[PDB]
C-alpha cells in the first residue's frame, strides 16, 4: 500500500474540453473521463486521482475559483500531477 | 459527510466490480477499507447507476466485512446469491465541474 504520484501531457484541438468531470470537496478528484477525450486517449489516468498541480502550477488548498482561474489559460497541451493510491490487494467479483 | 446506500444487485456471473483492501490510512488521510476501484461497463454493478467508484463496502449480505482481508471477504462472496445486498458508504457534498 503506497501512494503513486505522475505527470501526464494531454493534447486536444481548439473547441475540445480535457474530457475530465472533477470532483471537489482535501482536494480535486477525477470523477469520470469522457471516452475519445484526450483524458481518455492518454491513458494514464483514472477515477480517483488526485489533481494536485495543473501546468507548473501547485493547486493544492485551491478555493473552486482558483482552480477554474489555472485552467482557463491551459492551452492545447495541458500538464497535470496526480496521485493516486495504490497497492492494496483487489478482487474482481 | 458520509452517506449511507443500501444497494440490491441482480446477476445471473460476476457482479461486474473490482474492489481494493486497505490496511490502513493514506497519506491524503483516506481511512482503511474496501473501495470499489473500478465497475466493468454493461455488468449489474454498472446497470445499477447505484454504485460508483470509491465507494466503500461495509456489509454483504448481512456480513459486517469491515476490516477484512481479501480471502474473508473471498468467503463471503462465495455464499452469496442471485440477490446480492450491499451496504456502501459515499462521500457526499461534491461539486463538479467538467473540464
Amino acid at each position: 500500500s503506497h501512494m503513486e504520484t505522475y505527470n501526464v501531457e494531454l493534447v486536444r484541438k481548439d473547441g475540445q474540453s480535457l474530457g475530465i468531470r472533477i470532483v471537489g470537496y482535501s482536494g480535486i478528484y477525477v470523477k469520470s473521463i469522457i471516452p475519445g477525450s484526450a483524458a481518455y486517449h492518454n491513458g494514464h489516468i483514472q477515477v480517483n486521482d488526485k489533481i494536485v498541480a495543473v501546468d507548473g502550477v501547485n493547486i493544492q488548498g485551491f478555493a473552486n475559483h482558483d482552480v477554474v482561474e489555472v485552467l482557463r489559460n491551459a492551452g492545447q497541451v495541458v500538464h497535470l500531477t496526480l496521485v493516486r493510491r495504490g497497492g492494496g490487494w483487489f478482487l474482481d467479483i
